[PDB]
């Protein structure tokens, strides 16, 4: 169509479980696309269904540009254009940087404030259904030019209809990045019919994301190295039995140091991923009330 006919990919940036991601030009702009094949099809529309909810856009969400297919005289692409984030992935971010108190906080605020937007449903005309991510983890969050996150990545989310209380693809089978799972979704005792299991599954995995960005908050020189959460428990790659034993039948999660209490940002940090880790969902944080709390902290510290 008429965009990725003036689109230039200029460089393939990740292959990942479905669809290839690439840097390109449109209109003289740097722009993401991620490419799908023919056989793809199904994963590509409702990535573009998913991208094109109704009031979805916010600052903390990845924007989406548009769904368009290219046809190079032999094969079709289907493509997924989006903005794009130099910095790229929030792992490969904490991967290369330590941060500052400040920085931590921003990049924690940010992310919990574009999930608070996944998770709320807008009633009204031009209503927003409630979204859950399902996938949530540092290498689906991006980090913008001005030190903020946003979530990216939105192919598996789903969304609820609150009148009946039913999932639009009503989920019958686990799905996401097994390290991320929470241990309800580990042990299989989540109830796939109750929408907000799934906002609650989420939030067990900021939890995750947040430990993550706390390990790299440089204070007084003082930082640990970067590490996946478990990294000190479980393989690379770990199936959801690695992953069960050790969050659901040994019920560990990962490390708080103490010294993160001679901190007041490391403690309020520490805390909430604490309320986000209780093996029962009911009793997690929100969203809502996570963004509130690092608000508070943000406000005290003069980002
Ligand atoms: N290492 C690595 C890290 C990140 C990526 N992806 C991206 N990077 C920059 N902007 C983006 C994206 C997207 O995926 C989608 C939209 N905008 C690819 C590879």
């Amino acid at each position: 169509g008429t965009i990725a006919r003036t689109i230039v990919l200029q460089e393939s940036i990740g292959k990942g479980r479905f669809g290839e991601v690439w840097r390109g030009k449109w209109r003289g702009e740097e722009v993401a696309v991620k490419i799908f094949s023919s056989r793809e099809e199904r994963s590509w529309f409702r990535e573009a269904e998913i991208y094109q909810t109704v009031m979805l856009r916010h600052e903390n969400i990845l924007g989406f540009i548009a769904a368009d297919n290219k046809d190079n005289g032999t094969w079709t692409q289907l493509w997924l254009v989006s903005d794009y984030h130099e910095h790229g992935s929030l792992f490969d971010y904490l991967n290369r940087y330590t941060v500052t108190v400040e920085g931590m906080i921003k990049l924690a605020l940010s992310t919990a404030s574009g999930l608070a937007h996944l998770h709320m449903e807008i009633v009204g005309t031009q209503g927003k259904p409630a979204i859950a991510h399902r996938d949530l983890k540092s290498k689906n969050i991006l980090v913008k030019k001005n030190g903020t996150c946003c979530i990216a990545d939105l192919g598996l989310a789903v969304r609820h209809d609150s009148a009946t209380d039913t999932i639009d693809i009503a989920p019958n089978h686990r799905v996401g990045t097994k390290r991320y799972m929470a241990p309800e979704v580990l042990d299989d005792s989540i109830n796939m019919k109750h929408f907000e299991s799934f906002k609650r599954a989420d939030i067990y995995a900021m939890g995750l994301v947040f430990w993550e960005i706390a390990r790299r908050c440089s204070i007084g020189g003082i930082h640990e190295d970067y590490q996946l959460p478990y990294y000190d428990l479980v393989p690379s790659d770990p199936s959801v039995e690695e992953m069960r034993k050790v969050v659901c039948e040994q019920k560990l999660r990962p490390n708080i140091p103490n010294r993160w209490q001679s901190c007041e940002a490391l403690r309020v940090m520490a805390k909430i991923m604490r309320e986000c880790w209780y093996a029962n969902g009911a009793a997690r944080l929100t969203a809502l009330r996570i963004k509130k709390t690092l608000s508070q902290l943000s406000q005290q510290e003069g980002i």
